[PDB]
């Protein structure tokens, strides 16, 4: 199911390879959408289980626990060598805004016939990474779409992105592998507490080679080169039409919930 | 008069009956074929002749858009060919000025037009721009009349008609006209100050615009505006590159025309004015 749920054929073999291209198939066909948090229902549960359940069989999105979660669990199956990390979000922040939670969780990857570990990450919404790269300090590292970075102070990683020119702080994260309840506490966090970004609106983002789009309520951007895009919903109609038939999000486990309703509150947040 | 030529260029057919079916056709065809654009005033290019020769030479036969009095200008040549009567007006552009802004030059030009076997004149204005009528109507104050898009509305306050449009829900005057028509050399004294003094929108800026069945299309130095049933989109172009990309591929505007002038060098002048 999860392999052509990404449009891949059949089982690929556990190499470099094959990490790059679930990433970029993952990152075209599952969306990044907050619909439960948004609708009051927890990501409470980070089991394969429960994300084969909903990012697969359900056809829905989710956010960065159930993404890196679920590719977490596609890749160990694979064979490769998956340790799973946190990391706080550092993005747009003012210097000297407060030390964030930990919200983020990444993949660290280590693959049969290469020697370090890879940063994987397709769970950060609009400016996800699109390939994985090196868990390396130093290089700049291209990817299909901008390059991006790693630096390291202390056992303090930051991966920033050269982002329509500017190099940006993206987030933190330790190397310290984390079990799955620990994960479960974060999400439990950024999926019901009242100021989480995923409690307040609607975020919902999907990356193809061509473009980055990233819908916050009414407001769709979309980044391209030459160009930056920004379409402005009417409606919760409107917005529930892009979330179905472009960001291509089935609503039927939320059947008997006033999905529309909900949406229409927060147009503007 | 190359009359095939034109109606080839916005994609109709055949020789029309003279008649209100026809007029709502031929404006929903020239609305969607023949961009409003002002490339040659912001070149410093006048656009002083208002003559069918000249407008079908630049408007038909070399696949360029131009402003209200090209656009109006040359399908008044063409509705008279068919055998309507047109006559040409000039009005005040008052499109969002304050209430208490000094009269507006006139420097805009409508039709006037009588169908065959119809009650009354239809006001027809192909040239506005973006917020162009597209449809005819009736040229009578006070009902609220539908078109293909927004309703509009003419009012009337001494000789000054005032033509309003319903712009997502608020009501929008767009300019004001009197009836009485007008001579080409009039139209033509306007068109040399529109196009070449220097405060005009039309020198200091760029001003791209097509209108579909679905969406109103305006640009305007960097930023495009679409507005469509249900959402509107705002595309920020980078720079003047991928505007000249916008104006030949997105808009069919052929530049080819312009060689020797460096229209991007231009065009990077005026990205934000
Ligand atoms: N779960 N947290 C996330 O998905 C996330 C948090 C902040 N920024 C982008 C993504
Ligand atoms: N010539 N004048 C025009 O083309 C025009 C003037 C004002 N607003 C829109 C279009």
């Amino acid at each position: 199911g999860y392999l052509t749920r990404i449009g891949l054929d059949g089982r690929p073999r556990p190499d470099l390879g094959t990490l790059h291209a679930i990433v970029a198939a993952h990152n075209r066909s599952i969306p990044f959408e907050n619909l439960d948090p948004l609708l009051g229902i927890p990501v409470a549960d980070l089991s394969a289980e429960a994300l084969f359940a909903k990012l697969v069989d359900r056809r829905r999105g989710g956010y960065c626990y159930e993404h890196n979660g679920l590719l977490g669990y596609v890749l160990e199956e694979l064979g490769f060598e998956v340790e799973r990390l946190s990391g706080r979000v550092v993005w747009m922040r003012a210097d000297d805004a407060p030390l964030p939670a930990q919200t983020h969780n990444v993949l660290s990857v280590a693959v049969p016939g290469a020697d370090g570990r890879y940063l994987v990450d397709v769970g950060f919404g609009g400016q996800t990474l699109t390939s994985p790269i090196r868990l390396e300090a130093g290089p700049v590292q291209q990817t299909r779409h901008e390059p991006y970075r790693l630096t390291r102070h202390g056992d303090d990683h930051t991966l920033a992105a050269q982002v329509r020119g500017e190099w940006q702080p993206l987030y933190t994260f330790t190397t310290e592998p984390r079990p799955r309840i620990d994960l479960e506490v974060g999400s439990w966090y950024v999926s019901t507490h009242p100021g989480s970004h995923f409690v307040t609106g609607l975020t919902v983002a999907v990356v193809t080679d061509d473009a980055r789009y990233n819908l916050r309520g009414r407001n769709l951007a979309v980044h391209r080169s030459g160009a930056t895009e920004h379409i402005r919903f009417d409606s919760a109609a409107q917005v529930l039409d892009a979330i179905v038939n472009r960001f291509g999000i089935d609503l039927g486990d939320l059947a008997g919930r006033d999905v529309q309703a909900r949406v229409a509150e927060v147009l503007d947040t």
